[PDB]
């Protein structure tokens, strides 16, 4: 059920803190990296931090944060790319992807694009 999203860019797991902050951590024992990927329309998902009880959202300026409620900014197209990694592209801000920098900080949506390592994730069991 619950998965962890491993990013190819540095090997950080996407983390959703109880206060709404989003970043990455390499420690598999962190309680805030267990996520629930719920399907909405075919190929679209919402991403919830199980412990934080919040949903990942991408803002109009590219920021990543986690909301207590589900809005139109909380849905992402999940695609299995040719290299067998997944990407998560905002349904609202259609050219932007969820991504992490090699420092463990998230990468602004407006700076992402296909071919970047930052956008590649491997969902794993928790």
């Amino acid at each position: 059920d619950p998965k962890r999203l491993y990013c190819k860019n540095g090997g950080f797991f996407l983390r959703i803190h109880p206060d709404g902050r989003v970043d990455g951590v390499r420690e598999k024992s962190d309680p805030h990296i267990k996520l629930q990927l719920q399907a909405e329309e075919r190929g679209v998902v919402s991403i919830k931090g199980v412990s934080a009880n919040r949903y990942l959202a991408m803002k109009e300026d590219g920021r990543l944060l986690a909301s207590k409620s589900v809005t139109d900014e909380c849905f992402f197209f999940e695609r299995l790319e040719s290299n067998n990694y997944n990407t998560y592209r905002s349904r609202k801000y259609t050219s932007w992807y969820v991504a992490l920098k090699r420092t463990g900080q998230y990468k602004l949506g407006s700076k992402t694009g296909p071919g970047q390592k930052a956008i590649l994730f491997l969902p794993m069991s928790a």
